[PDB]
């Protein structure tokens, strides 16, 4: 039936250090669930062209219809990627707003891996300290490799290291991926 | 010269909770600076209602002249309040956003009361876990007593030893404003 | 093969609450297992009773026999359980130390259920904000379901509602233990 | 009347890198509270030199006559300055004990320093995440920089502006201790 991946970016700038990565944690998904014999679909949504209907949700409880099917696709899929960029030493408010948006059983049971970018490496506890309550309130199974991308460690044995891992956190999800019936 | 109290409320309902213990505190706040023997300006902003500027600075690098103002007087503050509606386990992503537009050095030193608000008090240890490493990453200087209301929680013997703490915290603030010369 | 679980508690009083929940979510595990057509092997460890050699292994690198058997019992698991009291807003001190002494891939993908018991639920955030942060940088698989005993809010609907979690959390760690050849 | 500086260190190596920091930040501390006129006298305390009375404490509810004295010394002094190792991303469990042994309100009020120290700096959040709302809990007054020595990190730019963020947390300390009359 063709697997389903999500991928949601929080990222503002052009080019999109938070896409790039989130790019290159869902090729790597990708390359996973082939190798586990199937095709993997993704669907990447950047959430500053999202932000008008996010706006109007603030203001109206109803969501606008490109947002209704947006959030509906997303509880249907197989698989989820969340990647943010680090706003004041946290994830970014447009990226929880998104998350603010979502019924409380939107995610529950969602295979997750959880991503962030920044300059370097000091704030990368945001992942277990911020998105990883965050996702594991909404219930939605997260795997043990979070990714962390630190821009200014890309590159010899730590970039390379880093690759290893983006693999390592992609088998985790194509592995809950490929299990689901 | 008049001291001068900003609070940041980011409720979305009317009534607010958010707005009520946001006030109740910055009530507190003036009866504590009165006592000190002088006088309290308190300004508060609500949050849902500069949705369209911080829409426009999520999208133009600009800030409207609207929230250029805002954040102005905010910095110029002698003390600050900050409320928020518990979302997912957390700080509101519009309370997050409003703190990610803000310069990098716009709240050094400030004193501030941390507060949020929910039905019970399962999640009142958002306060240190989100809103304190939040202004503390922005070294605004946090006092030890953050307000959590938990509006199942009012009334009888629980509410009477609340408005106890809000005091408490009143007091720890108003004593840093009127230290400032 | 009969499955293990491995179960952690550290509670000092007696009876302790901690040991009480810490049997109820394993009973529930057996229950679980038991269900999926297997048996479960559950081993207990009362940390409190290993503190002369936890005292010892801070100031000698090297464990005592009794230590050294635990720990390798614990790592051959299938699955576990960690309990804790909440000390100053947060795990046991005793607790943590268990874990520093644990080889830095003693727990690498072991099946985890989290738990944690007070009198109240107002530090029950100390799952996802110090728990699951520890399980998770040990890359155990931390179950979406963590466990917060707040002796104060037993029977009633509360404590039906209760029961009913620990089911789930049970179910989901019950899954993982027999998918694991 | 000479003010009081405990600081309490919880390395396990000798020489210890929590010492090390602990003492550049307490030396720090002696420095400021020389220019704004006074003397300071600091008490550090080991922690690892506790052990069998922290040990004791854990199996008897009645604390040692050297411990008793040096809780006592810790709530008389004026000013507080805490370091610890990072063991399983977080602080030590020997430095929790340590806490864990205090009464309620034993630093009610007390100005403190927090530090920590690991190889690199991905870790540093544990300031914010850990340490932050420990010695919040127990309603001392933190100061806003908190202080993550990196060893890897040391000398060159890096370092010299590390040196000056040790002497900016000092001054806010100094500044606290001073007012206290």
């Amino acid at each position: 039936h063709m697997r389903t991946l999500a991928v949601i970016s929080a990222g503002l700038s052009t080019p999109s250090s938070t896409r790039q990565i989130a790019d290159s944690i869902s090729e790597a998904v990708t390359a996973a669930v082939s190798a586990r014999g199937e095709a993997l679909s993704v669907s990447t949504i950047e959430l500053s062209e999202l932000i008008p209907d996010l706006m109007t949700a603030m203001t109206t409880r109803v969501h606008t219809t490109k947002l209704e099917e947006i959030t509906s696709a997303l509880s249907a899929s197989d698989g989820l990627v969340v990647a943010t960029p680090v706003f004041k030493a946290s994830y970014t408010g447009l990226f929880k707003m998104f998350f603010d948006i979502l019924d409380t059983d939107a995610l529950t049971g969602m295979p997750t891996i959880i991503a962030a970018t920044a300059g370097s490496a000091r704030h990368s506890l945001v992942l277990d300290y911020a998105l990883r309550p965050l996702l594991s309130y909404m219930r939605a199974v997260v795997v043990p490799t979070g990714v962390f991308a630190a821009t200014e460690d890309f590159g010899g044995p730590e970039g390379a290291e880093f690759n290893k891992r983006i693999a390592r956190a992609a088998g985790e999800l194509a592995s809950l991926i490929v299990e689901e019936s």
